[PDB]
RNA sequence: AUCAGGCAUUGCCGCGAAGCUACCAUCCGCUGGAUUAUGGCUGAACGCCUCUAAGUCAGAAUCCAUGCUAGAACGCGGUGAU
């Protein structure tokens, strides 16, 4: 149709601000301040109210108007990453060998081994993404909670230590080893 | 004659340094980046879902480099003495 015009509604909490310039969102909050710019999209932001702020995008398309709520989606992600922020909980689950993990420091970076994963001799290192904190959770045996305020810094280190357990040469579905988020949610507790 | 030699298409036999040479001998043959397949993240479209659409992580003996060989006889630089 080529959509003449389209915008979706950006809510802004109670002690957040939110600075955009050209395509940079920084949005600063109670956590901290999350920047992220948007220059690969085209599209156009206008605050109404200094609390609801209207992203839009004029003679738009089926291609483009579904990156206009993309938008809408990855901004509301950093007011949350803000306001609330991040914490995802995995659980290793092992059937023989039980996984060695610990945060451990190497030149002052924080990175997390993995040792004795089904018996393996090998020591995984997966570098902790700064803005991300690692806990290894007491009150569940076999747990660990990654915490921080952008989604993509928690979301993406949770993965890269999901991936570096990945069972090679047998039946996945027979040798279910391996760290796995179990949970993605906020770290505000009234929840 | 003796000694010492010649000729036998290098007379033949034993040893024979130097040279060349043999997986028949010895030494030596590097580690970064970007990617494919594939597995993922965030995430709309499609109130959910979704690795894909925007963006992105990981990644092969691949590709490009570090390296190695040559050096354009019409590519070039610095310098000496003239």
């Amino acid at each position: 149709m080529k959509y003449i015009q389209t915008e979706q509604q950006i809510e802004i909490p109670e002690g957040v601000t939110v600075s955009i310039k050209s395509r940079i969102v920084k949005v600063v909050g109670p956590r901290g301040t999350l920047t992220k710019n948007l220059k690969h999209i085209d599209v156009t932001f206008t605050k109404v109210n200094n609390q609801l702020i209207k992203v839009a995008v004029h003679n738009g398309d089926r291609k483009h108007v579904a990156a206009l709520r993309t938008v809408k989606s990855l901004v509301d992600n950093m007011i949350t990453g803000v306001t609330k922020g991040y914490k995802y909980k995995m659980r290793y689950v092992y059937a023989h060998f039980p996984i060695n993990v610990n945060i451990v420091e190497k030149d002052g970076a924080k990175f997390i081994e993995v040792r004795n994963f089904l018996g393996d001799k090998k020591i995984r290192n997966v570098p902790v993404r700064d803005g991300v904190t690692i806990e290894f959770s007491t009150n569940v045996k076999d747990e660990i909670v990654l915490s921080g305020n952008s989604v993509e810094d928690v979301s993406q280190n949770a993965a890269d230590l999901q991936q570096i357990c990945r069972v090679r040469n047998k039946d996945i579905r027979k040798f279910l080893d391996g760290i796995y988020v179990s949970h993605k949610g906020f770290i505000v507790e009234d929840e």
